[PDB]
């Protein structure tokens, strides 16, 4: 393989590797090419991720269902054997419109699922050479079959998986119609899983959308919604306990999304602060609803 | 690749050819056949048979007095050429109706080899591996009389006819349909195609797959009958639960679709039994599935 | 090939390097590959850009909203740590008419603040070799991680972030996809900011958007807005004492923009000086700037 | 490194000839070294032996010329004579626009000749290629080259085309190509005495991003009555004429509404037709042009 | 680029270039790039042609003038090296109604003239790769540089020189924007001449316009020019001595173009010989054989 | 190879010299075959005079060149418009000379033509008409020109005026093409241009038919019918029938055969009152 094999990248490879076997005793003596190798670099540790399950909010129903079709059936095949209906699926489609959080629910996922997990990017799949991309494609599949307990991530998954036209480059066709070989062909995978993020569902090659059965639509969050995501957002943080009313702030935020929240959080956060930055830069404060509202629009 | 693991399997997958069929014994085979040897697909890889294949009765049917009797026993198909088996067998239709499924059941249920190839045990760095990998597979076909040399995803596979395509998939392009070919002569060795576009393959590469395989969307009754295999090793009710229903809601809906239906029914009805569990099964009525159709 | 072994650029990189570690001494030991090597020849320094936040006139509210909401949470995350929400941005856009300082803004975040500055162009992503611009935008994320206060300029940023569409190329696709994925993914970013000035606000993709969430109009300037400009370009230029009146200059700018007044200083300069280069120009004082020339040039 | 264009026999020998003059006129450039991509920008270099037409072959326009000399050639040429003050620069960007044929592009051919500086009439075959992200880096080398020779002057004609209104529909690598052009003209990392001079006769097709890079802008309107004799002057000088039959004064006033290339017609026309009988005399083998000659194709 | 790769054309394009050395010897030490190998099968040769002067009726005072003011001054600049004006025009429009013979003298341009005839059409410049149209377009007027005697031929020429719009493609706005700046730019054209043919002249650019100063109206022929139009076409015919009135046809065709009155006498030639085609597939003509399909 | 070039090198085996190149294989795919079609110029009524004409003037100057090489005159016309009120049998008379005519068909539709790619269409358009300079003996038909011919203007398309301009080029243009002909079957014959309409000089008028017409037609589509001796007059319902194409009287005949079917489907019969009982 002419990609990786740098000196940060063979150590970072390494170092997820004495992971892997740590977290699971089982993955020692188990020997990966060196095609392997490189995709070891993406994998994702739960260390590495800061997000818990209860830090997304306005999504319980999204995350139990989550945790009920996709999560127990596939970490937890001992209870779901009685029958064969009750596996996991092959694919999981996170799509939705930007702001909702679905790369916070794939980040939950990636660290109280307990499966392995491989936020493979496009720039760990494309390479200059001729059968670079195949083979990295290849040993996806392989690792994530060895490591049998295996979530494989592609954010931003309608790019790779796009609708197959005769624009298609020689490489990609042949990248994409290696990945719908293993996916779901023959010779088939084991507890593997390639959950996906993305915010043009249309946009997915519908060869491919198939292979995603169980979607999940994180659509813009409600009234109520929009209520347990600020709610989320603005833990360990000083609220007003008389002059606060989160309640207001939820009801005229209308068709904000999960980062426009955010956002909108951080501002007033910052405004609330400026009395303290000033004074701590220059040698906090509750924060109000008519913070928030200043930076509303109602 | 000659690497460890996949040197293993090259060994492994050839000693399953040899308890298949002691003639193979004095065969012998170079670096480049080698290499295409893990690509071997053994009927005890593979769990799917064509019993599992439902709404397809017709065309599992006609699979087998057209691919697989002729070439199990080409001496009773030898007297007229159609009746012997094409070299080209392509299965196309609408995703998720079962292409893959008949190969599956191609390489289970059939006396003959199966290759089983992807486009990246073919494609090399290096100038003319990818050729001499490719003359060795159709070698490898011929050492291996009864073979099939399976093509998932045709599409991709050197059917293209664009300026944008390289210089070593283009000789790839003549060396390839210049071995298919010659695959005419003996006969013994077809290569089977699973497709979701025809249109992206080309018309003067579409002439040497003669045999076509329409696998379109499930009917009314096509449906009943896939989600009748589907829901089989599933204990059911007899009188609450009508699956007839079931099959003429589900209007456009694939195998891949029903079997995704299924499994999400099943998983919802299991839902208290996997809560105790978790911390027997509760009958599969059709509200379950009606609750998830849009009807 | 990589696109970035050329003889001046990797001379460039390796000076560019040293100016950095010279800048952070925590900079050296680390250890960067081929492909954020490149990325080196993007990294602006404080010495390269003349312009400071001084320079830029009419946008005080602006430059002040800038510091206490971009700059100082950014460069001082130990004032902004007592609190998780006081965070620096992903992401800020100076959008807005051309020609009104948004630029002025990049080059005075680039020189008046202490964080490395990738003002990477649009050449050095996009390569005709396979999966090469996916690499760059990776090894950009890569090296703004290392230079751990950084922030990834991307000048006239709709057309980088421009709304994704079926027409759009495969390798792009996966670019912005490979751009969108390290922005806001699963490997949180640190005090990496990626910053964008456009005029064609409507032309960046939601997703993109909404990772650039602090958003700063540089709108026309107004009456005052116009008098700041004009006072801030005709610094280090002797106006006359009586006759010139800047306020009737710039109640009869409407509609223009820092750099419609720019041209306009430039042509009321020229035409004040046209005496004394005439005499110069045959050998080889200039004449206080008065309302006369500027509003020839203007229209009432 | 290294596009597809500017890689033939014939056009690497244009790129070293080209070269070569360059470091004739300039010896300082004989140490400078140039990437790959700025080798194919040299065989867009104009020298001024290239060009047979100098200002005093321009009739008419003598206030533009001479507005054109103290306003965009001088400041460029001469920056030690307009050093007294910051504002007496040299604009980014000029703009030549007006009607067809009153003398856009004769302005830029004697600014190719007369000006002192080094001429790059870029092209769009020169800079769009099939290749993904090699248009983006051959702009990058025109500003990259054009810095290296310092007082330089990037000429587009037709540059309604190149810098036309940004949209949605306008394609994939074009607008990239406008954003990368962009950046290097007016933004961070500034140029140096380079000078992005345009000619159009659509002046409102330039994008307002792209019109405000381009400040000094100058209208080579139709001829008037005066300027149409100073054209037809320029253009019959160097041909007999009539010492009493022909008046110029007259053929200017029924030129209503013609151009300086109408003109040049109507004068290859009068040419022609006085000739015919020395022509015919020497194909089997001039008198002074009159004013029939010109009034007998002109209408009244 | 790719067009020009196919062995069919690469065949034609070799077949085009010895027959430019046969014509001009000195073309044989002129290199050429691979875009200005494609334009190559845009040339046209006088042997393809098989229209001359002489098969042109109807306009011999514009074919005199097409002759004194483009041919001439292009192929004979040492006859006309005395004024610095006696020079070839930069472009020729031949615009009318249709069938008057617009591309007729084109065709006359293209085989009674030792120019070097570019006969390219939109296809030829046209291509799906970017950037691909305006090389071909810069390798166009760079072969008939090298070529230095040429005429670029555009038949229908008001789709390509349209009027520019902001609705335009981008690619063809950069096609025209590259045309107009090699047509009359900072690098002048060294005796390369642009002819083209249309109906819709108004459909031109105005700054294209002014690439094209000799302009000639091939208008609907009068009564005289319909004579000699008619005459030109019914040669290599017995017509009749005392039975044909030439004139009588002429002055019942008003508003007949060339087109128009060719097929009146493909038709009354067909019914001539209609009692010979009879016999064949088992004579001299008459007035009546035109009336009989005329209108009156 | 393709299915379509094995039978034209089989009925002409010059062409199996000729070489083709991507486009050309495209507009191959739009070739008219005779045995795939079954319209035959004896199915053809009262257009009997046109027939003669359009025999003589369209196949005879085009299929026997030898017969017509003693005048420069008796060529084939560039072009062959059919053009009236529809239903007459513009389309019947297009299929029935792909039929009769052994000239290689290239019925080509506003289709196959464009392309979402630029330049691509004008491409086609030229491999079409080089494919019919291959095949020397060739049609060209074009149904309903209007679409494809229709009249220039300022407000056209850019791909639309550019593939007109192309047409008119390679009809009539410096190169000269060989026995191409090209057939153009409209309705308005003034919603085509005038330079198109110049290109197809031989105007060929289908108007509705006559009553000796509408007697021929009314003839020839009653075949294998039965129809009464003296309870059936068809000289009755042409002289009944005003103002009535072609077509129309494919649906009457069919319904009035149907109608005396229905009451003979009963009994398990077609007279001009059977005719009349829908006729109005
Ligand atoms: N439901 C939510 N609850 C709490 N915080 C949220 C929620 N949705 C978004 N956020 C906040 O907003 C940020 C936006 O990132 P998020 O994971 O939502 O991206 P996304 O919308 O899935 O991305 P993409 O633009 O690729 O579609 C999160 O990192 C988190 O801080
Ligand atoms: N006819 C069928 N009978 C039973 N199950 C079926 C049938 N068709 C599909 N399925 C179910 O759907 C799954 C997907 O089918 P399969 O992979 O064979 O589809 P495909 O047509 O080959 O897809 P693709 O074109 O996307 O590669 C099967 O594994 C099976 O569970
Ligand atoms: N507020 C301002 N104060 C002082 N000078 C200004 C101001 N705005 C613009 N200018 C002048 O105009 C130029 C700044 O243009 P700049 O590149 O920042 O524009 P922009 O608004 O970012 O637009 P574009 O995106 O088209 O480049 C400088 O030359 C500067 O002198
Ligand atoms: N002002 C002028 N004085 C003298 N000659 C002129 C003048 N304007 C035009 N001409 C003559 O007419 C020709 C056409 O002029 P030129 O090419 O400069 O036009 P332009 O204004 O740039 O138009 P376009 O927009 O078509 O490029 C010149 O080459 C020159 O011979
Ligand atoms: N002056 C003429 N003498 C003889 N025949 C003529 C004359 N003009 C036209 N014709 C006849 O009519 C035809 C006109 O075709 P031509 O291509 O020359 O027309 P055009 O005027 O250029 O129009 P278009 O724009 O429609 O192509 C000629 O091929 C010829 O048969
Ligand atoms: N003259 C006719 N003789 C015999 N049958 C005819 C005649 N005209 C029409 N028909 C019948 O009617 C049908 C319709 O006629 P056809 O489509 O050929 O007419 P058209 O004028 O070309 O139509 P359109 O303009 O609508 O395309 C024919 O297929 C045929 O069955
Ligand atoms: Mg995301
Ligand atoms: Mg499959
Ligand atoms: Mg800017
Ligand atoms: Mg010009
Ligand atoms: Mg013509
Ligand atoms: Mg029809």
């Amino acid at each position: 393989p002419l990609s990786g094999k740098s000196r940060e990248s063979k150590a970072k490879q390494s170092l997820q590797w004495e992971k892997l076997v740590k977290r699971s005793p089982a993955l020692a003596e188990v020997t990966l090419d060196a095609y392997e190798r490189t995709i070891l670099s993406s994998i994702v540790t739960p260390d590495e991720i800061n997000i818990t399950f209860q830090d997304i909010g306005g999504l319980d129903p999204l995350i139990s269902d989550l945790h009920e079709s996709v999560i127990y059936p596939l970490m937890m095949p001992e209870v779901y054997s009685n029958s064969p209906l009750l596996q996991a699926p092959s694919g999981v489609l996170l799509y939705g419109p930007p702001g909702c959080g679905k790369t916070m629910l794939a980040k939950a996922l990636a660290k109280e699922s307990g499966a392995n997990f491989i936020s493979i990017r496009m720039s760990s799949i494309m390479d200059k050479w001729y059968g670079e991309s195949n083979k990295i494609v290849d040993a996806m599949f392989s690792l994530a079959n060895k490591l049998q307990p295996c979530i494989i991530f592609i954010d931003q998954i309608d790019s790779f998986l796009r609708e197959r036209s005769s624009t298609d480059h020689e490489v990609t066709a042949t990248l994409k119609a290696e990945f719908m070989t293993l996916w779901d062909g023959l010779l088939n995978n084991g507890r593997v899983m390639i959950i996906g993020a993305t915010n043009r569902i249309n946009d997915i090659d519908d060869a491919f959308l198939r292979r995603l059965p169980k979607r999940f639509l994180v659509s813009l969050p409600g009234s109520d919604q929009r209520y347990k995501i600020l709610s989320v957002l603005l833990k360990d943080t000083k609220l007003d306990e008389d002059e606060f009313d989160l309640q207001l702030i939820a009801d005229n935020t209308k068709g904000f999304s999960g980062s426009d929240l955010k956002e909108l959080c951080r501002e007033a956060a910052l405004d609330a602060a400026k009395e303290y930055i000033k004074q701590k830069r220059q040698l906090i404060r509750p924060l109000k609803t008519k913070d928030f509202t200043k930076k509303l629009r109602m």
